[PDB]
């Protein structure tokens, strides 16, 4: 498989306080990802929750419509570590903005060959272009 916004929300699951290592969304926002407004939802909650854990995020969500998908996430031994947990997150939350500049990347050139994006835009190709040939 891929990445999805399964390991984003599993490892944040398991690790709750990687609800801080986690950026402001400004590049991301729960347009660009028809579904990270759960990913979202679940950090802004986590933030919400000082002292939140693991167990105690499905106690959070006890008896919830969501709980169901949490338990899903939680039961999740698809991954299930604390460790590699930080450094799939980070992978994985690298994929993501990857994606989303691939994504940003594709949109831009699409506008170029019609409309006609600013020189500026344009440029910011290059540059993102440059960001991308080397991870």
């Amino acid at each position: 498989k891929r990445t999805t916004m399964r390991i984003l929300i599993g490892l944040l699951v398991q690790n709750p306080e990687l609800a801080t290592l986690v950026p402001p969304l400004e590049n991301l926002d729960e347009n660009k990802l028809p579904g990270l407004g759960l990913f979202r939802e679940l950090v802004n909650t986590c933030l919400s929750q000082p002292g939140l854990t693991t167990g105690q995020l499905l106690e959070h969500y006890r008896g919830t419509n969501n709980a169901a998908t949490l338990e899903k996430l939680s039961m999740w031994d698809d991954i299930a570590d604390k460790n590699i947990a930080e450094q799939t997150f980070t992978d994985s939350l690298n994929h993501m903005f990857d994606s989303l500049l691939e994504l940003r990347q594709e949109e831009l050139i699409a506008r170029e060959r019609t409309h006609g994006l600013s020189n500026e835009e344009r440029l910011e190709l290059w540059t993102l272009n440059q960001e991308l040939a080397k991870k």
